[PDB]
């Protein structure tokens, strides 16, 4: 029959895919799905990964929208994960026989693939909350679906609160909450005891393996699980290994590419595939590829995917029988008393481990090779990881809620309410940035900050830089800070990489070094060869350029001038460094007489991250990032003048409320000197 959007026949592609997708677990419940949808404003849908929730259900809601009178609106389906949203959009575009970016599309922070024609949009949970800023009832959508709500991300929880208020003012909107599990909060009690639909699992049983006692270096000891699986096992099937991020991942794909062809033609081939947050579409889509063929003589031609907890629940790779679970992941941590946010590798929950093992069972029965003991699972691990709202600084969150018109914050319906101390640190942060007044009301400046898709600190820095006549350079720095690490540092060629990085070093430090990289990238015409020559990440730089363009359009909308100072003047670099202070004045460390650094209020001993270009230890350093390892590192570091701290951020540098230390004694000396009294 006929494609309703194109008014043409559906294609050969379309029919081949329709055939396979009708067989997905979700389809036998479509009638009862439809029957709940037409009768209720909101309900919950639970089903294991691979059951067909993300691809099929939003199509059904499109079908539903096309049944309706003429207020002709979209469907939104939120993903916690960029790679999930972008790759399902491509998949669903194919399933619906449409062009990605036309009837089906996606929206990620700085990456909008959509048009006038878009009626189904796969977006991050973060982006839908962004859209609510300018459209508080989300009138562009008739159906909104929060997918992967079991991952309890910060943006997902806030969307559940928001949408629960939206449904009281809008009768025409439908909300669906989809999840892999019934745990991670109860959802239907939250949405006023609304219907539940559960899709049975087709998990081919999975043999859970362990190790005798605690493993120390799991990277190489999970490589030795990857190898022994790719010889000892006799039937076909692909491998999925859970690492914690995109260096450790790339390590294990550089490693295990010369090895394990340590071995001639004899053993079976391996198509090795990495998966992490950053990858562009054209290379996300290689997890969906057929493994290499069987050799005439030898072993199974096999596929190994090396991946973040993106593959835990957010998608399925067909072919996977063998799952290796190191049992850690890059979480977000936040002490509300230390006031330090950082990304930390840490032990997963029983919920999570069991999810990861689940992936091995999605074709035939499989084996999960968990690299722990039963004691490090049964007795030593949590049932459920804390929902992300209890592990984050809520500065951005609070600003977004205030921009959405939410005044009283304890009188706000969180599913799991945050510790009221973390809430109050967020209010203070925002008051220090002048985003909120002393009553906690949104200022004109706060309102504007909220429409930049940036941490409040960065937003304030961009806006305030106009008054230091260096908005152009601050926008470039901001864009470099908003994309992945730009310096390629192969572990086999550290001195070479470091020396290339030094070609760009500014004497006052790393922020200006990022400005130097960006300027050099542009004046060399976005050249890939230039990037290779200088060990600069071409993808990072292309991403930065795109972020800068996006941020530029926001500046134009708000009439904030995009200006530079005179490069021949000394004020050029001074002005930019003063601008950094307007946003980062709380991220400041003082050089002690001992050669250590102590963070300004919280008195934490830190050292300059070893990747810094700084030649010397500035007396005062402003930093972008606090890195928790076995040492505290401050990363992306600039030399600043303490006088700037007093002049630009007096509310924070209030000596009546400040701990005794070398920093306070210099600061008091500076404050007395400004006042030039002889009492
Ligand atoms: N991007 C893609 N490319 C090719 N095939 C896919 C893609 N995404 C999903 N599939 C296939 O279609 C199925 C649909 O699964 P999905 O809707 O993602 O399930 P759930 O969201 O419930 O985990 C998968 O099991 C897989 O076999
Ligand atoms: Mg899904």
């Amino acid at each position: 029959c006929i494609n309703p959007f194109t008014n043409l026949p559906h294609t050969p592609r379309y029919y081949d895919i329709l055939k396979k997708r009708l067989q997905l677990p979700v389809w036998e419940y479509k009638d009862r799905f439809t029957d709940i949808l037409v009768r209720h404003q909101s309900f919950v849908l639970v089903g294991e990964t691979g059951s067909g929730k993300t691809t099929q259900i939003p199509q059904w809601c499109v079908e539903y929208m096309r049944s309706l009178p003429g207020p002709k609106r979209g469907v939104a389906c939120t993903q916690p994960r960029r790679v999930a949203a972008m790759s399902v959009a491509q998949r669903v575009a194919d399933e619906m026989d449409v062009m990605l970016g036309q009837e089906v599309g996606y929206s990620i922070r700085f990456e909008d693939c959509s048009s006038a024609k878009t009626i189904l949009k796969y977006m991050t949970d973060g982006m839908l909350l962004r859209e609510a800023m300018n459209d508080p009832l989300l009138e562009r959508y008739g159906v909104i679906i929060l997918d992967e709500a079991h991952e309890r991300t910060l943006a997902t929880d806030i969307l559940m609160g928001v949408l629960k208020e939206v449904v009281r003012q809008r009768s025409d909107l439908k909300v669906i909450v989809m999840s892999a599990t019934l745990d991670a909060g109860k959802f239907q009690i939250y949405f006023d005891n609304c219907p539940l639909l559960t899709i049975p699992g087709r998990t081919h049983p999975v043999e859970i393996f362990y190790t005798p006692e605690p493993e120390r270096d799991y990277l190489e000891a999970a490589i030795r699980t990857v190898i022994q699986i790719h010889m000892c096992e006799e039937e076909e099937g692909d491998l999925l290994l859970f690492l914690t991020g995109q260096e450790e991942i790339d390590e294990a794909c550089k490693r295990i590419k010369r090895e394990v062809d340590d071995l001639g033609p004899e053993v079976g081939d391996i198509k090795i595939i990495p998966l992490y947050s950053t990858l562009p579409p054209q290379q996300q889509q290689r997890i969906f590829e057929p493994p290499p063929p069987k050799k005439q003589n030898g072993a199974i031609g096999r596929k190994v995917v090396v991946s973040t907890n993106i593959a835990e629940t957010s998608l399925t790779i067909d072919g996977v029988v063998f799952v290796i679970d190191p049992g850690f992941a890059k979480q977000k941590v936040y002490n509300p008393r230390i006031r330090v946010e950082s990304l930390l590798v840490t032990a997963i929950s029983k919920a999570s481990a069991q999810q990861r093992a689940g992936r091995a069972g999605r074709t035939r029965p499989g084996k999960c090779f968990r690299l722990y003991t039963e004691k490090a699972y049964k007795t030593e691990m949590q049932d459920n990881t804390y929902p992300e709202i209890l592990r984050s600084n809520l500065g951005s969150v609070v600003l977004q809620l205030k921009k959405l018109g939410i005044d009283d914050l304890v009188h706000f319906d969180f599913m799991d309410p945050p510790a009221p101390e973390t809430l109050m640190r967020a209010l203070e942060l925002l008051n220090y940035l002048a985003a909120l007044n002393d009553d906690g009301d949104l200022t004109e400046l706060g309102s504007m900050m909220a429409e930049f898709p940036l941490d409040p600190q960065l937003a304030k820095m961009v806006i305030a830089s106009c008054d230091y006549n260096c908005s152009n350079e601050v926008l470039s720095i901001t864009a470099m800070l908003s994309v992945p690490q730009c310096f390629v540092r192969p572990t086999e060629a550290k001195k070479a990489a470091d020396e290339a990085k030094m070609r760009f070093a500014h004497i006052d430090g790393d922020h200006l070094t990022l400005l130097n990289v960006y300027h050099a990238f542009k004046q060399n015409h976005e050249s890939v060869q230039w990037c290779y020559d200088n060990f600069i990440n071409y993808r990072s730089l292309m991403s930065a350029d795109n972020v800068r363009q996006q941020l530029s359009r926001i500046m134009d909308r708000f009439n904030l001038p995009r200006r530079s100072s005179d490069f021949t003047s000394r004020d050029y670099y001074i002005n930019i460094r003063k601008a950094l202070v307007t946003g980062y004045f709380m991220q400041v460390a003082h050089l002690e007489r001992t050669g250590h650094y102590l963070t300004v209020k919280d008195n934490q001993v830190v050292q300059l991250h070893p990747s810094t270009v700084l030649d010397h230890k500035p007396e005062w350093v402003l930093y972008n990032e606090f890195v928790l390892t076995t040492k505290n590192y401050i990363r992306t570091c600039t030399d600043i003048k303490p006088e700037w701290l007093v002049k630009i951020a007096p509310q924070y540098y209030d000596m009546s409320n400040f701990p005794q230390c070398e920093a306070k004694r210099q600061l008091d000396r500076i404050i007395a000197k400004l006042q030039s009294k002889e009492y």
